[PDB]
């Protein structure tokens, strides 16, 4: 299977409360975090990483609201191949419901043990259009839809993704300090008041692609909860 | 054929070493005095932005000179709203390298609405032997003291970026980019013929056939 | 005086039009465009230059709207002195009107002949606080009013200023290439169908105030319309 | 007193060298041994999250080892909201240099609503003799070499931004702060006994009195 780093903000029944959580390689969060699913509302994801002191964090936020943070101590040097492919998965379950995906930014960076040696990459969408031929969009999700990113169709159980085109370089033997950094506004949407949901952003391999019958709970990233 | 819009460095015998602005043509729009200096490291910066629509690029040498050439073009009529970005090298009948040490590009579209902007960065400063991240057509080749070594080691050598990258939009107010790089050109010969260029082409530009010496890798014929 | 180069944007009768204007010095433009000010809509200001053109330009807008732009062509070199500090300034005539910031972001760039020599300057301002230490506020320019940066007082004829603290590097004599690029959203809100009102982005020397009886079509940057 | 927060480069004899994390003290919070590299180049990395509260700084010199050091801490707690950065030194009785060859910095404040970041960004590649944008304290000066001397080329020199910075704010959901210098020390000697220090201060901080040596210029007494 693929080699999947995550943190999904997940409703699913499937703890007993709706939480933000930090998977490696795994459903079955290795660290979770009480999370406030604000119906309606934009919330923001904010997830961070540097290799000195290999510990992933994530952080969301409603606005004049709460905000979960859920941090685990990993070094991704052991977990993730040097070449990896960063996006946005989404699932829904028997509920009307949308995983809008407002705005997404990404930064890379390989620092080298030499003068002046970094090495970049940053890519920041405020407005996806019809065709966005810089995404790889798989299973249900869509562009342009109010220059958002539907990343489940806009809904009776449906998974999609998203994930950038260019292939990023996460980690380099030669460096001496590796680091990423992500954001996105989301906005779920459903009539039902305790809807079943889940967004994650994930880090995989360059050719990861929707496992089989990884609907619901397994947010499109995992083909069983195992 | 391609859609070409590029920088090019040239030393192939106007009868002198000089950069030029090519609007698809490899006979250049503009040029510029250009003093090509053997083995030491120069710098390309080249500029754009849809408010002046015009494109310039200034080459220089440490503690050296700097040539400048510009060029008022809307870059909305000459290229496809999706392109690719990269570098080109040719070699004559001289041994010499084309070596890359460093790359940078930014671009930015902004919208007419409220922080509305969209943007890609890359910053090359150090090549592996597996840079995913490029696509290396021609002799072009990576790791090579963590270099991008363009032409063989009459050669041809290209790399373009991986992402597909939006030049243009008819929603923006105001789209522009900013490229850079570091070259080296070593040639034991006093006066050898030679030519990089930061090209701009639709997403899937490959090497012409027969695009060599003078057509810099991206033009099939010079006519 | 003071030496003064701006990007203003006035509606003051004293052409016979709204227009974005480019002074070198002098509150008498070196060139003009038309300007659809529209009361109450949210505005955008692009200012850019580069030692390569040698080109000043602007480009305002509204969301779903015009754009007015307008360049110059100018060496700042010689115009302005090594070191100067950046700001914004506004004026209101015998009208009810406010003349408010919501956000400003300037970057400076020298890249020397040498190689990696990029030095640099960038503030980034989207909510500005009650005490907001690094900026320099001239008249009767204030902050925190919403989380935003009030020019005027929030009105029968006040002038306000707000520059940067830290003095900005525009050229050096060893630059291949200096460069700057500002961007401001303002929001002039008047009961006043046809108000007369004025605001600026201006470069000027570290120690510029302002100058006596710089009020109304003055901008608050000019003693004299000379 | 000033209230200072430091990552210290120290060779003043624990009983080696070391790099420090000092929080209101002298006396280090949790160290690291380090491998001064008289006459080559080092390159500090020091960075900040309000998200995990660990302050971290790395020291490395080419083809070489790598000192790391973390301390647990929330800036929140020790310093005020507005503060000055910057860069300080102090020599012993021996002959060196303490020359910073870069600079740069950067600061974001986010807020808990949408498209809401505040962020200050300084880079520093080359110095000139007139740099109006730093506060030069001590035997400190600009423009030898187009490089920062902080010590006198027992000297103890400091140079801070203008412009003060914002630390922390109670309605941000992340704040955060990443610096980097290149530094080279120099001696005829050895084992010369010296030390420079990225330190965070009130925006009024000075040099105390009789903080030569050890006390880095940042502490008026070790105790
Ligand atoms: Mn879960
Ligand atoms: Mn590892
Ligand atoms: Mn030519
Ligand atoms: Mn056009
Ligand atoms: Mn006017
Ligand atoms: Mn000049
Ligand atoms: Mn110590
Ligand atoms: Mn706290």
């Amino acid at each position: 299977a693929d080699t999947i780093v995550a943190v999904e903000l997940d409703t699913y029944p499937n703890p007993s409360y709706p939480h933000i959580g930090i998977d490696i390689k795994s459903v079955r969060s290795k660290k979770t975090a009480k999370w406030n699913m604000q119906n309606g509302k934009v919330g923001t994801a904010h997830i961070i990483y540097n290799s000195v002191d290999k510990r992933l964090s994530a952080v969301v936020s409603y606005p004049n609201a709460d905000s979960a943070t859920v941090s685990y101590d990993v070094d991704l040097d052991n977990v993730l191949p040097e070449w990896v492919r960063v996006g946005l998965s989404a699932s829904t379950g028997l509920y009307k419901e949308t995983n809008t995906i407002l705005s997404w930014s990404f930064t890379s960076k390989l620092k080298s043990n030499s003068t002046h040696e970094t090495n970049a990459l940053h890519f920041m969408f405020n407005q996806f259009s019809k065709d966005q031929k810089d995404l790889i969009l798989q299973g249900d999700a869509t562009t342009g839809t109010d220059g958002n990113l539907e990343l489940t169709r806009v809904q009776g159980s449906s998974v999609g993704r998203a994930l950038f085109y260019a292939p990023v370089h996460i980690w380099e033997s030669s460096a001496v300090v590796a680091s990423f950094e992500a954001t996105f506004t989301f906005l779920i949407k459903s009539p039902d008041s305790h809807p079943a949901d889940g967004i994650a952003f994930f880090i995989s391999n360059i050719d990861s692609s929707i496992p089989s019958g990884s609907t619901g709970r397994l947010l499109g990233l995992f083909p069983d909860a195992n």
